[PDB]
């Protein structure tokens, strides 16, 4: 019979922001180290991958706030 | 059948942190200890290394705290 | 469901700034003592390190006034 | 039924300058603390950061100058 | 009945121009605070985001001068 | 699964301050005494020298009383 | 068929400290006798190249005691 | 009468990983050898190269891992 | 008739690894000469490109051994 | 009809070591003469450059030597 | 075919501590006594530059010996 | 409605040289007292920052004169 | 009806070249006393930008010299 | 009636090549001054767009050479 | 909502100029007395280091007298 | 009655390998010349320069030599 | 009726060798000298320089020797 | 009509060395001397900058010199 | 409309030659009379200052002498 | 038609050797005198020039002995 988009997107959402992002920022945290260690270390790589897992984990009171409501 | 993201990149993330980054930072060392043999030793190569190693091998716990769970 | 930036960077200003910093500072002042057994004693060097100590666990504080509260 | 720009970004203005943009500026601040615990101490690095900071919470009284209103 | 364009325009012009700009430069200003507080201050970026400021609201003038009226 | 850099930095704290600084020392003090043998004995080469081993030395105790705690 | 990579990175750190690594030292120390024929002789110069070839022989040791086991 | 795939994608599995890799990654460490001949040598370039090997030689168990069987 | 990669790729090794590499070495000892002789002479110039040189005539074996046969 | 490479290097080679490289050498001289002229007389110079005009003549049989034939 | 760089850089370590060697010592022996000529006579030049060719000779046991074997 | 940039300019001049640019030039007072503090002191130094800051305040006519008005 | 390119491109010089111009030669003024301020004075900033400002001012006799006429 | 396209490609090189080429090529250099106040001075700018000036004004001659009449 | 620079470098100053910077003066009489301990008593050191204290806390004054007000 | 394709390719070579290939190499030595005066010297781009030289002269015997014949 | 291109890129050689390389290279010199005025005088530039020259100057003979004829 | 190149360089270099390089000696020689004024008098600057002014007004004779005629 | 060069330049020089080189000469006075005062008093450092001076105040006749006129 | 090297380098060491190197090795010996009139003399300054000058006017037949013709 379907279900509405409202649901779907709600658990794609869900998916993404569950037990799969939780290792996906290990794996970020884990690619960071490697661009260290094989490199040099610079500020800005750790602030651009760090500020990338903030937003993808505040993706939800972001959007709550940014559309006032 | 396929297997669920939750297992492939824990798989992932468990040979990356295993075995295999031992020896990735074994190689890190001897590569400062290398650049340290023919040039100038300098405390920022190290600090930057030896960074790069804790935040490889410490990915876990502080993806662990920075999402507050 | 996530969490709110506010409290993320606030877990890791309490990271950076908890027990970790202590050791970090330990390994500073390890630093600068390698460094003057080998080589030149400076007081440049021990101002430098110490004021990177001092500005880094007054970071706090350092925020709270520099930005009038 | 949506809201006009005008608050959206308001919003955004509001989020990016409140309580997320103090403890920013703590991360900026242990950043050059950092950076001065391992390698030089130079007046540029404070210099640009503290200038950085204060361009930040500047924004806008910088914005209302400078547009003449 | 619909509108000539000459008003339509105008009316685009007005709204870009107005309460929105204002808080669109903030943000811009906000960048380049951000981008001075994780990286390295260069003249060349304030330089570029003012320059873009200004030619965002000089655009009236900057049309009324450069086509001879 | 990764360790806690709390206990690595600890690690190589622990490695630093064991039985490799004692040999350190061990050197330093016998690279005085070659720095006094072929040339001229100055207080400020061993002052610096011994100050230095403090100070590696005394890192534990000197973080753990600069930080009030 | 291919080997897995804890073999193949394994190989790199045997060969790169088994017979290679002697003569890379042995030429490291050339260098430093040479540096000190034509010029001045310094305690930083031979300070940092033993240390060089300390971390590049301790390597694996290092690794083991760095990550705690 | 024709193959089923899972011998024809097996076939090419192994002649790309038989002989042909082996001189293939040859012709790579020739290449970095070259870069670095003519040129400045950067830890960069062979530890990328390398993985790439390690990559193209680990394929098999890489795939076999990453998959959960 | 065509022939198979795994003589073509042979030759190309062959080639670049017979008589135009001594040349291309001889050329690249004769560009380390040149830029002592008009600058600065520093180690690590030499030791790039001597390491640069050794990897290029040791691609074969390198290649051997990093691959496990 | 085109020339193979193990000609055109060994043109090359030719050149850049028949009558061009002594007035280059003699460039070389003239140019630490200057340089001692107006300013310091330090040994690290010319040894430096002596080296180069070594290394540049040296070039043939020290590819000869280094390649084991 | 190349050859391993065991050999090469044994062959390199050879070159440089055979009769080469022996004439670069001549000329560290010339220089320390057209030092003492024009100028003063110090034990601090002499100590370093009999050092620095004691360090040069000496490579191969000094090796041997600060490698545990 | 805009304003042309004649203003704009004129408005950020008049900031950047008003009750700003005061307490910046103390800033950089407080910064050359603390480099002679742990340091040394070099009349290079104090002249290069009193000079900075004599063309930061004479920008007006320095610009007025430089152009012939 | 529009107007000939050579009005309009003649309004924009006019325009760039007029109060605007002298303005923009005052932040740079500003800026050079800034940069001088928080660093180091170097002849290099100083002549980089006066030459800049007067290409800037110089670019219509310039431009008429350069072209013959 | 039309034109000759040998008349209307030479009113076009006539206009591009007469009085709107010049405030063109003045725009040029007024753009090189504002590019070398706001950041590095370099010969590289310079020395290109004088290039691109003098191959827009030679294009004539250029053309008449490069095409042997 | 943000503050106007006005007020925060107006803080920055207080807060070096208050009880920090008494300490701060009071560390380095400390410095001073340290190096005559170990070492000469030059005039030259403590007219600096006094010159650099009178600097820090003259730079309100210093900077009203400097601008003519 | 139209040529067959192995003769017209084999004029398509023949003329890109006469004379007109050797005015192509002598304004690729203008262009690096030209390039070497306005700007920064390097080796990379002589090298590149030079070997793209030697590949389009060489292509006969590479193409005789990687085919096996 | 057109013209071979082996007299057209004749043409582009004669004219870029004839009295137009003459005054770019006059301009390369002035170049170097407004550079050592304004700066430091190094070796490396009046070296690269010079030797962009010859290599304009050169591209003649170099073309016809590194070609074989 | 456009002029050919062999003119407009020609008066770039006219320009360059007519009256404009005259005041720009005397801006170089005010350098020095303020230089000189602040700071440490070494014969390295003076001799580099003057043979910079010679090199700028020697560039049509070394030009005419260095290229045979 | 813009002025050239020959003034601008000729602007800058009587600016930097007439009422402040007056008073920047008097500063250089008082700084050899401070060093004087805390320290030693040495010939060497009066006769750089005052040909400093001579050398800033002939720039003129310097410049018209060294230049044949 | 361009002229070989062989006889730019050639002609640059005449001039650099001819009547120009008289004055230079002239105006060496005035700098010398200068320096002993205000300061000490050592014999050291007087070796070093004096040396410099002979190297330079020896470069000739000393590139003709170091290279064995
Ligand atoms: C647009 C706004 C600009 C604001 C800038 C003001 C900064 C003033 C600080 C002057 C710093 C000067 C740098 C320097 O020179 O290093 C000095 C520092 O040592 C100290 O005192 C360390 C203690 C300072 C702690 C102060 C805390 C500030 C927090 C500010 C939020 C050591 O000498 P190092 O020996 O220099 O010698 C190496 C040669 N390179
Ligand atoms: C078309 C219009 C153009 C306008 C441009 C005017 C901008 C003038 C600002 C000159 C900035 C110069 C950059 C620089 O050089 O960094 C300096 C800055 O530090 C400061 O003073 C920071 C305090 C400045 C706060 C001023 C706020 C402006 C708001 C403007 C809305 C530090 O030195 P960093 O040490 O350079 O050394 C690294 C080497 N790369
Ligand atoms: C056919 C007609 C062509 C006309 C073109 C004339 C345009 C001239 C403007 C030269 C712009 C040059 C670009 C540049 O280079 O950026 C500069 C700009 O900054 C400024 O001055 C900004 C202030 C300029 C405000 C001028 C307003 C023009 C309105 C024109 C209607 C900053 O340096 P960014 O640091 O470059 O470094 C990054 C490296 N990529
Ligand atoms: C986030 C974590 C950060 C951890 C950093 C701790 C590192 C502490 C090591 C301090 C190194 C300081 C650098 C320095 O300054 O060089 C010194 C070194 O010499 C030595 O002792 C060499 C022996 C050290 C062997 C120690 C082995 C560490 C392994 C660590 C796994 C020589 O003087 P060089 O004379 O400096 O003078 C040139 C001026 N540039
Ligand atoms: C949704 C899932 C996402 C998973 C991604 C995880 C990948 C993590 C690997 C981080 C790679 C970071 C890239 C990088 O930055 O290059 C590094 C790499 O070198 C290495 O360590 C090579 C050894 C790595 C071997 C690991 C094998 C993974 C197999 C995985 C199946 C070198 O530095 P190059 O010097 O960067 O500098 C050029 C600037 N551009
Ligand atoms: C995922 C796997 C990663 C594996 C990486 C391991 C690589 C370790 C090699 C460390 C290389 C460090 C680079 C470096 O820093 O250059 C050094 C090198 O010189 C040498 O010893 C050259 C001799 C090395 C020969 C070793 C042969 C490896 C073959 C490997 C198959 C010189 O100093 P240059 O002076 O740096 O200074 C310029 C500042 N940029
Ligand atoms: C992976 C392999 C690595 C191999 C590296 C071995 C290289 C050993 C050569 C040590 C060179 C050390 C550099 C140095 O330090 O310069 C010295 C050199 O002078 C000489 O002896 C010149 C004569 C050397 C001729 C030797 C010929 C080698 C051919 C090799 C094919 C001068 O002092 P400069 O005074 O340093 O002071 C400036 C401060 N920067
Ligand atoms: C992390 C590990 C650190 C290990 C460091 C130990 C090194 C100890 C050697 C102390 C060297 C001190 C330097 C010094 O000071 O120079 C002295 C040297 O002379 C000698 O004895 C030369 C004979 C030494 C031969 C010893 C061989 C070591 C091999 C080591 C493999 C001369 O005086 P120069 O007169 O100083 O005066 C100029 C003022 N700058
Ligand atoms: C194409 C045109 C070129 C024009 C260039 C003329 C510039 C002449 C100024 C020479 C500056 C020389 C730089 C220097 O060397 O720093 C000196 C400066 O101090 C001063 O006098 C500061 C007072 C100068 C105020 C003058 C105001 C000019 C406005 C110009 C509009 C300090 O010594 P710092 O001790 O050098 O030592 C560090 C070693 N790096
Ligand atoms: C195909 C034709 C090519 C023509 C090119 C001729 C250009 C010659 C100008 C040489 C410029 C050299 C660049 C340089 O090097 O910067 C110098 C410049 O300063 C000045 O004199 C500025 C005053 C020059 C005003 C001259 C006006 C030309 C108008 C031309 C129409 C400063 O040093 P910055 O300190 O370099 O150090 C940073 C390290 N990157
Ligand atoms: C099949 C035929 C091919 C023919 C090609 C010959 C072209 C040779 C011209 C070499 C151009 C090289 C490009 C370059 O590199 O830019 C140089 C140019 O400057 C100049 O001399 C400008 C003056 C040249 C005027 C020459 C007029 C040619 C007319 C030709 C009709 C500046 O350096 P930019 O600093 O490079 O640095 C940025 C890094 N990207
Ligand atoms: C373009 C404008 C240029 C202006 C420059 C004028 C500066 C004049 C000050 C001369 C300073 C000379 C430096 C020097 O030489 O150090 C002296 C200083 O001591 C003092 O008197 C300290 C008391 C001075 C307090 C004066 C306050 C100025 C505020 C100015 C706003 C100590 O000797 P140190 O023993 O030198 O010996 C080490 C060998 N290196
Ligand atoms: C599936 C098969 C794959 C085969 C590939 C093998 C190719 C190996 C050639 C490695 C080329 C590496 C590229 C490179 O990096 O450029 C180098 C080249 O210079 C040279 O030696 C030029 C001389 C080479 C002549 C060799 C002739 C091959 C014919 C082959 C038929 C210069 O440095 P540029 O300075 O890099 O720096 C710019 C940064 N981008
Ligand atoms: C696959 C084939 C590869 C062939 C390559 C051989 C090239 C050898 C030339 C080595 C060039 C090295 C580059 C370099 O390093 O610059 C040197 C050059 O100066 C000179 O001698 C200039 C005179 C050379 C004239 C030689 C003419 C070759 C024609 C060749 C046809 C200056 O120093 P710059 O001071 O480096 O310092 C800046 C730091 N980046
Ligand atoms: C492939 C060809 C290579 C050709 C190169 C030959 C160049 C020889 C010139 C040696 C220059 C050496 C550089 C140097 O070292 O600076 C010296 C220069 O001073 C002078 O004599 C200036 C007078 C020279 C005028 C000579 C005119 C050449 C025209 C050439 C056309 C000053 O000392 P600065 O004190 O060094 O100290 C700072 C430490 N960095
Ligand atoms: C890999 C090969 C290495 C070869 C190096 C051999 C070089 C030997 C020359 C030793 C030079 C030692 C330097 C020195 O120390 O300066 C001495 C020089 O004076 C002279 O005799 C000048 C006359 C020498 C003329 C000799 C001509 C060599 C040509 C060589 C082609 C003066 O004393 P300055 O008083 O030192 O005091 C300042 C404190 N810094």
């Amino acid at each position: 019979g379907g279900t509405d988009p409202a649901t779907m997107v709600n658990n794609i959402c869900t998916f993404i922001l569950g037990p799969f992002g939780q290792s996906l920022a290990v794996l970020g945290i884990v690619a960071i180290g490697i661009s260290w260690m094989f490199g040099r270390a610079s500020l800005g790589l750790v602030a651009g991958v760090v500020g990338g897992i903030v937003i993808m984990f505040g993706a939800s009171f972001l959007g709550k706030t940014l559309t006032g409501g």
